[PDB]
């Protein structure tokens, strides 16, 4: 979805078998993290994120929810690796497949990151680490 818009809603499953809708995840901020289980760029972002203490603290307290979502079809590889994803992140697979089939987000590459606010409005679209830090630390 475009900046300024209500982020498109979708369902997902986690490895612990909970199915939910994104919109049902309450938090002051939601970061969506579109990733692939085989993606060195995803790993590096994941690694850097954990060494920004403000980010780790907002994650711990629940101020910033990370919803890491795999949108493609390799469910086996996804599951194997989900267990290594950053502690505290919700890690989900769009089992319904509608993110791709309806093109709900323009996932140009992995990772693609969106920041959503309290109403699930898109406040940063397809953004970067620099822009996040700057926005969430000012």
């Amino acid at each position: 979805s475009n900046a300024g818009m209500k982020a498109a809603d979708f369902t997902y499953v986690t490895v612990h078998g909970d199915n939910s809708r994104m919109s049902r995840l309450k938090a002051q901020y939601t970061m969506l993290f579109f990733y692939d289980p085989d993606c060195s760029n995803c790993r590096k972002f994941e690694k850097l994120f954990a060494e920004i203490p403000a980010f780790v603290e907002m994650v711990e307290n629940g101020t910033l929810r990370v919803l890491a979502i795999y949108p493609d079809e390799n469910r086996e590889e996804w599951a194997t690796k989900a267990v290594y994803m950053p502690q505290g992140w919700i890690v989900g697979w769009n089992k319904a497949g509608d993110i791709r089939t309806r093109q709900l987000y323009d996932i140009r590459a992995t990772p693609t990151i969106y920041l959503l606010d309290g109403r699930k409005r898109v406040i940063l679209k397809d953004t970067s680490m620099e822009q996040l830090i700057d926005y969430l630390a000012t």
